């Protein structure tokens, strides 16, 4: 096996710069070349350290012959610099943009928005990581050697055409049910391996999927202990046996690794339309872990952080957000699926404005409301009235669940999330947004499946 790539951990040059190059390239699957995109080489990305209360620059060079943009999935700064559709890049040209860091540590991430092309340029390879740090995290002795026992996780489907080039389509099977495809990567590589020391083994989980939601879990049933979600530290460590993980999603976990005894992470199959399409019908290898026997020092604490205590409820600000789906796409859509792929596509369970929030189609010219600065609000967030997927993500913030689908968040998912699950049923967020975003360079809310945020499931909105 190949050994898991390890993205580069950036951190600023002496004139506080970190320096992104967005460019097109050649990568390997299977023995056959394919044109991809990527920052900082042909594929993926770095990872960009960041610290609590540092400013850093980033000079984002975009190579390519298309208009792009760059967003901080997780990030909670201004819009200005948060990257949606209104951030474009030019093709050839460069912008720059001042990162006030002012969250907790966490893994967030990063990846094009461009308007109506976003699963396109996410599918053709760009996606990088952002490693926040703070002053409380490196007292716990975590394991923190990146690349060894500390590393980053980023699994996304693919599918290529005869040629060998990616096979991405927006079209009317896609835009209800996703762009999925039949080979699984794992920082770029198929089923590779990691050499790991004897002790704990840390493992940045992002699930890069453009569509399709992911089910982490062993070979051997040993457990996964979550310390973290996407905005940051559990108060205390999680143990499952099976972790859930949905589009644009990060988990920390660690694992045990024992010597001689090699074993899988997995990702099981899941209850979603058309993603148990084989060999995704079965336990499918993620990456394979190769203890080495040399001892690791990382600790898993009994207590991780402070989460505090949800505020009280009454007199807060409701906002419902009612996501839909014109019937006559998904019945389409759908009937495309079954076609293609039968009966097993439900295993387990114009249309480019045609998905909506309180039915509208994205407009970038219209904001849909103004949000409070600074005050809590609640959000409720519906999918009743179709049956797909919707992991629904609000930039700018990190909120805690109230509901999740109808029903009290998993422990582990009770922390701070950037992402909900909406799937025929309604979820409930406490959300508060501590910075700006003027209607040049407002916030976006949409679904995280990418053909549903690309054909209309998204609202932009100011603070
Ligand atoms: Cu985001
Ligand atoms: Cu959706």
């Amino acid at each position: 096996r190949p050994t898991l790539p390890i993205p580069d951990l950036l951190t600023t040059d002496a004139r506080n710069r970190i320096q992104l190059t967005i460019g097109a390239g050649q990568s390997t699957f299977g023995g056959k070349t394919a044109t991809t995109w990527g920052y900082n080489g042909n594929l993926l990305g770095p990872a960009v350290k960041l610290q609590r209360g540092k400013a850093v620059t980033v000079d984002i060079y975009n190579q390519l012959t298309e208009e792009t943009t760059l967003h901080w999935h997780g990030l909670e700064v201004p819009g200005e610099v948060d990257g949606g559709p209104q951030g474009i890049i030019p093709p050839g040209g460069k912008r720059s943009v001042t990162l006030n860091v002012d969250q907790p540590a966490a893994t967030c991430w990063f990846h094009p928005h461009q308007h109506g092309k976003t699963g396109r340029q996410v599918a053709m390879g760009l996606a990088g990581l952002v490693v926040i740090e703070d002053d409380e995290i490196l007292k716990l002795m975590l394991p923190k050697q990146w690349g060894i026992d500390d590393v980053p996780v980023i699994v996304q489907d693919k599918k290529f055409s005869a040629d060998g080039q990616i096979d991405y389509q927006l079209d009317v099977m896609t835009a209800a049910v996703g762009w999925f495809g039949d080979t699984l990567l794992t920082n770029g590589a198929i089923y590779p391996q990691h050499a790991a020391p004897r002790g704990w083994l840390r493992l940045r989980l992002l699930n890069g999927c453009n569509a399709r939601s992911l089910n982490f879990a062993t070979s051997d049933n040993r457990p996964l202990y979550v310390i973290a979600s996407d905005g940051g530290l559990l108060p205390e460590p999680v143990k499952v046996s099976e972790l859930p993980v949905l589009m644009g999603e990060r988990f920390e976990v660690l694992v045990e690794v024992n010597d001689n005894k090699p074993f899988d992470l997995v990702t099981l199959p899941v209850s979603q339309m058309g993603m148990a399409i084989a060999p995704f019908d079965k336990p499918h290898p993620v990456m394979r872990i190769q203890p080495i026997a040399i001892s690791a020092s990382g600790a898993l604490p009994d207590t991780l952080s402070s989460l505090p205590a949800l505020p009280s409820l009454e007199g807060l600000t409701v906002r419902k957000l009612q996501l839909s789906m014109d019937p006559m796409l998904d019945m389409m859509g759908m009937q495309m699926l079954m076609e293609k792929y039968g009966d097993q596509a439900m295993a387990g369970m114009d249309f480019h404005h045609a998905n909506k929030i309180n039915g509208q189609a994205f407009d970038m010219n219209k904001p849909m409301f103004a949000a409070a600065k600074g005050q809590y609000e609640r959000w409720v967030i519906s999918g009743v009235g179709d049956m797909m997927l919707h992991p629904f993500h609000i930039h700018g913030t990190q909120f805690r669940i109230l509901s999740e689908n109808g029903k009290p968040p998993a422990a582990h998912r009770a922390g701070w999330k950037d992402t909900v699950k909406v799937e025929g049923n309604v979820s409930e967020v406490l959300v508060k947004f501590n910075h700006d975003a003027p209607k040049e360079h407002a916030y976006m809310a949409h679904c995280h499946l990418l053909e549903h945020e690309d054909t209309g499931m998204m609202l932009g909105f100011t603070v």
